[PDB]
């Protein structure tokens, strides 16, 4: 089964092609993770996935999405991740982390607590930042302040500091969150970036924040550990042909800047779109990025059945299959997949205290 | 769905009828649980089960099955369970514990490391105790030492101390392990109990260790928290009708002694048996014990599908359905069952960080 072949990238070897993509839990306090996260991540790692990318972790307080988001903006925040890193490794999985800045989508309620921008008189809310003073709209009406050049320098340094903290906490894989309408994606998109300086306008200028952030992180993140990014390559906004061509060109420049693998996603930069949700719908687009930019890729958004995952690997559309919600439903999804794909000794996808009994069940 | 109706026993209310029965993990060291157990129990509790009975926990070192078994024979051992109690409660489940003594089946290798008695030359092993100096046989050939009267008093006190520790660690449900061929079951069974003193021979004498242990635990375990036991009610040894009748009579005595619920199982006292493994096969026997002894019951051994579990409750064969191996496969099995049984807002069987997204 292709899904259960190992994968080597730099000094990291994953035991299979099942990756758990970053999934915010909204359970942190002042950026500090706790026993929610410890059990959540350790249990999924024991389930058999080869790579576990920890949820979007804010590089700065105002870069959280919500008051429940994890942060890594201080050394104390980084130290809180050490037991998570070590528990993932103890389970035989590889610990990664996505470092992030929510941009104009920040200062929002948890999804089950309204999912919308926090009211201005609520002490929990904060002023958001973005390339331009333009609101997302819909449930996120707050207008961000437009970043200064000093803000751009500061946020880049926050990404650098976060990457060095992640390295010292023991993460073996890093993902820069340049997708999903957050700060990096919003610098790239003409919908959200109306700047008139070196960071807006032309393709080079709109790419600049992302390329400079990557280059600054590349200095501090080790060459021997995968340096990855998540990027929304189209918006489903009626501009898909031109946006794909630009996004693929940016992927080529990411590769020239030392990126090892690209997590291919959707932009979600504005609400006025028509995303054609369906099983494995990103497969063909991820394959085009992989082939045209000549970089390994992962993707998500509907690959969460064993056969869909296997087919995407056999078609060389992906190098790793990211399976998110299925792992919230069943932390042992990798074992479920091993059974469904007929892996020999499938129960030994799990540790011995489970595997021994399930072999004979 | 009957499987998702709450259950009240004494002061405890379970959010549904799904119980996770005790399942040894073989991952402790010197009786002390660790990160293996912490994540294992917390994750299953978040999965939605209403009751989580922690694995057989030895009341004394020689009462472990293996060198990896949990213990509660000191106050430090009990404190190690506190974070497990807290995590189970934080998930909205109810924490229970099975306290145990493996008797002649003790001093064995872990199941994936041979599953057999540790050899006499191997310093990891220890001398085992039992009612009589007679081996289980098969893969457990070591002949135990027959307990002295002082040994019997000591083991009873160990059960008392274990129950007191479980109480003060915050467990809300206790289960005495009188099943599965271990010490308590082996006092009851004529196969293993050849004693000629007050603890063997007649029905009263064979029951005595179990009834005295229950009574001693009763003096320390709170009246307002369920006091339960697991007991093998037949062996499938060609003596089933007589063994069932006297096991049910003992259950009546347990009831009179304050037992709140009986986990009905098989004896496993000797290897020479013919157990008819199959889906929900214990249903009819559990129902007979429940009805004849007038005690609430749970059982296991093949109820691990949503429809089998639901059917057993609708038929009033069980009060709680114990689902073991399915929770090792999927620690969110209760959520899987809620979906299968058409529970409204089934995803909210899980906590919010999962439930919100799975609803959509
Ligand atoms: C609860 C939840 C939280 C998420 N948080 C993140 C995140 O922190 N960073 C990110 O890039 N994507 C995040 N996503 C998107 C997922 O990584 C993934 O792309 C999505 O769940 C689709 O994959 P699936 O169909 O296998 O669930 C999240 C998704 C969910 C359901
Ligand atoms: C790994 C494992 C460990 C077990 N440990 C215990 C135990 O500590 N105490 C006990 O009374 N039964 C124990 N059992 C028996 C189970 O509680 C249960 O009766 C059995 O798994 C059958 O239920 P199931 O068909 O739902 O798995 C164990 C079973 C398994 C698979
Ligand atoms: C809908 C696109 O946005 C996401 O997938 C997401 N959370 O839901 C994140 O990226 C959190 C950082
Ligand atoms: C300096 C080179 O940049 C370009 O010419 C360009 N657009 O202006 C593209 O590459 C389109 C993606
Ligand atoms: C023979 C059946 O015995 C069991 O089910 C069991 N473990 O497998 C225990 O009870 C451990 C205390």
């Amino acid at each position: 089964s292709a899904l259960f072949e190992p994968y080597t990238l730099k000094d990291v070897t994953l035991r299979n092609r099942i990756a758990i993509p970053p999934m915010c839990q909204y359970m942190a306090e002042d950026g500090l993770i706790n026993d929610w996260h410890q059990v959540h991540y350790a249990s999924m790692a024991r389930g058999g996935a080869g790579l576990l990318v920890v949820e979007a972790t804010a590089v700065a307080p105002e870069g959280r999405i919500t008051p429940g988001c994890a942060g890594i903006w201080s050394d104390a925040h980084a130290q809180a991740f050490v037991p998570v890193v070590q528990a993932i490794k103890a389970a035989g999985s590889v610990p990664g982390i996505q470092i992030a800045h929510a941009g104009r989508k920040a200062s929002a309620n948890r999804p089950w607590e309204g999912d919308d921008h926090i009211g201005a008189d609520d002490a929990r809310g904060w002023e958001t930042i973005a390339p331009s003073a333009i609101a997302f709209g819909a449930h996120l009406p707050n207008v961000p302040r437009a970043m200064t050049l000093d803000d751009i320098a500061r946020v880049k340094q926050d990404f650098v500091d976060a990457a060095r903290r992640a390295r010292d906490a023991g993460f073996e894989w890093i993902e820069l969150h340049f997708a999903h309408g957050f700060l990096g994606q919003s610098f790239f998109s003409e919908h959200s970036n109306k700047r008139t300086d070196a960071y807006g306008g032309s393709f080079d200028n709109r790419s600049r924040f992302l390329l400079e952030t990557l280059a600054a992180v590349r200095e501090v993140w080790p060459e021997n550990l995968p340096l990855t990014a998540r990027f929304g390559v189209l918006e489903y906004d009626g501009r898909d042909e031109q946006t794909l061509e630009e996004s693929i060109e940016l992927a080529r420049r990411f590769k020239a800047g030392g990126l090892d693998l690209l997590s291919v996603s959707v932009g979600f930069t504005i609400p006025e779109t028509n995303i054609p949700w369906g099983p494995a719908f990103m497969g063909p687009i991820a394959e085009r990025v992989r082939r045209e930019a000549k970089l390994p890729v992962t993707s998500a958004w509907g690959f969460g059945t064993p056969q869909l995952a296997e087919a995407a690997l056999q078609a060389n559309q992906l190098d790793l299959v990211s399976v998110g919600r299925a792992h919230l439903a069943d932390p042992h999804w990798a074992y479920f997949a091993a059974k469904e794909l007929g892996v020999e000794k499938a129960s030994w996808t799990l540790p011995a205290p489970y595997a021994h009994w399930l072999e004979r069940y």
